[PDB]
């Protein structure tokens, strides 16, 4: 009963894995990955425009896939423009 679903990018936050961009492919709805400099514990996951990411089992389901409990998801937020 924990599902999340997000229609836009979003944050994740594990223990600085390797496979933490075979665990995101794993769903069609991500496109692309990148790195946080600020924090190297962060990474954003940018979803393909029209596709929907959505978590059937919740963030449990998504943790046992690269074997970390820690890996977690937060809304990721859009920069301003001065």
């Amino acid at each position: 009963m924990a599902t999340f679903q997000t229609d836009a990018d979003f944050l994740l936050v594990g223990d600085d894995t390797s496979r933490y961009e075979e665990v995101m492919k794993t769903f069609d709805t991500v496109e692309a990955v990148r790195k946080s400099d600020l924090d190297d514990r962060v990474y954003m996951v940018c979803l393909k425009q029209g596709s929907t990411f959505v978590l059937n089992g919740g963030i449990e389901e998504l943790r046992l896939l690269t074997g970390d409990s820690t890996l977690e998801i937060q809304p990721m937020i859009v920069p301003t423009t001065e």
